[PDB]
C-alpha cells in the first residue's frame, strides 16, 4: 500500500518532468553523443546559443537588449514550463485532486517555487546549470558577472544546490520530496486544512519509510529534509522580494502572467 503510493508518485514524477536528475548527469557528466549542451559563459557565446535556441526572438532583435534582460526572461519561461508540469504531477499524487479546487491552488500557489528550486539542484553542479530542455549550459560565474540586481537572482540557489546534491538524492527521494513540499498544511488562505495535513502525513510517512529502505547509512536524512524545506520557504521569499526589485526597478523586464500571478498576495 504505502510502496504503492511511493511508486504511483515516483511514475508521475518520471511522466511529468521533462528533465530529471539521471539524465540530468549524463548531459553534466560530458557523456551522452549528439545534440552537446552549448556552454554560455560570456557575451560572445550567449548571442551564439540565442541564434540557435531561440531564432524568432533574436529576429525580433532581442540581442539588442541587454544580456541580463534576455537571461531574465529565459529564466521565467523556464519558470512557466516548470509549473505547468508541477500542476500535472501534483494531479498525479493521491487524494490532491479530491482537494477543494481552492485549496489546489492554493497549494501550487506556495509551492512550486519551493519545488522548483529543490528539483533545479538536479541540473546544476558547481560550474553552471543546464538550460534550454538540455542544449544549453549556462555557467555560475557568467551569471555572477551581470551587473546587480541580476547577479543575485541565481547564486543563492547554487547555494543551496551544492548542499542538497551533497545529499545524493535520487528521483525516486526526489518525487517524495516534491510531493511534501506542495501538500503542505499550513500555508495561508487554505479552507480545508485537516484535510490536507492527513495527506501530508502520508506522505511524509511513505518519504521517512523510503529513506530508510533507500539511505540506511544516513541516519539523520529524513530531519536533514525536513530542515531543507524551511531552507526553501526561506529561499522563496527571498526570491520574491528580489523578483518585485525587478519588476520596479528594471523596465524591459516585464513578468509573465502566470508568474505575476502567483506572486501576487503570496508573501
Ligand atoms: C541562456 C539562454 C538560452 C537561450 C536563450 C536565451 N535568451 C533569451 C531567452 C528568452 Cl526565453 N527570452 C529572451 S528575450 C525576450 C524579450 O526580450 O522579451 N532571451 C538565453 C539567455
Ligand atoms: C527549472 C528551472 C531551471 C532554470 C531556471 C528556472 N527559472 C528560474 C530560476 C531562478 Cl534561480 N530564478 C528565476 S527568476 C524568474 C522567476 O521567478 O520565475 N527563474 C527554472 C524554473
Amino acid at each position: 500500500d504505502l510502496k504503492s503510493l511511493a511508486k504511483r508518485i515516483y511514475e508521475a514524477y518520471l511522466k511529468n518532468f521533462n528533465m530529471n536528475k539521471v539524465k540530468a548527469r549524463v548531459i553534466l557528466s560530458g557523456k551522452a553523443s549528439n545534440n552537446p549542451p552549448f556552454v554560455i559563459h560570456d557575451m560572445e557565446t550567449l548571442c551564439m546559443a540565442e541564434k540557435t535556441l531561440v531564432a524568432k526572438l533574436v529576429a525580433n532583435g532581442i540581442q539588442n537588449k541587454e544580456a541580463e534582460v534576455r537571461i531574465f526572461h529565459c529564466c521565467q519561461c523556464t519558470s512557466v514550463e516548470t509549473v505547468t508540469e508541477l500542476t500535472e504531477f501534483a494531479k498525479a499524487i493521491p487524494g490532491f485532486a479530491n482537494l477543494d479546487l481552492n485549496d489546489q491552488v492554493t497549494l501550487l500557489k506556495y509551492g512550486v517555487y519551493e519545488a522548483i528550486f529543490a528539483m533545479l539542484s538536479s541540473v546544476m553542479n558547481k560550474d553552471g546549470m543546464l538550460v534550454a530542455y538540455g542544449n544549453g549550459f549556462i555557467t555560475r560565474e557568467f551569471l555572477k558577472s551581470l551587473r546587480k540586481p541580476f547577479c543575485d537572482i541565481m547564486e543563492p540557489k547554487f547555494d543551496f544546490a551544492m548542499k542538497f546534491n551533497a545529499l545524493e538524492l535520487d528521483d525516486s527521494d526526489i518525487s517524495l520530496f516534491v510531493a511534501a513540499i506542495i501538500c503542505c498544511g499550513d500555508r495561508p488562505g487554505l479552507l480545508n486544512v485537516g484535510h490536507i495535513e492527513k495527506m501530508q502525513e502520508g506522505i511524509v510517512h511513505v518519504l521517512r519509510l523510503h529513506l530508510q529502505s533507500n539511505h540506511p547509512d544516513d541516519i539523520f536524512l529524513f530531519p536533514k529534509l525536513l530542515q531543507k524545506m524551511a531552507d526553501l520557504r526561506q529561499l522563496v521569499t527571498e526570491h520574491a522580494q528580489l523578483v518585485q526589485i525587478i519588476k520596479k526597478t528594471e523596465s524591459d523586464a516585464a513578468l509573465h502572467p502566470l508568474l505575476q500571478e502567483i506572486y501576487r498576495d503570496m508573501y
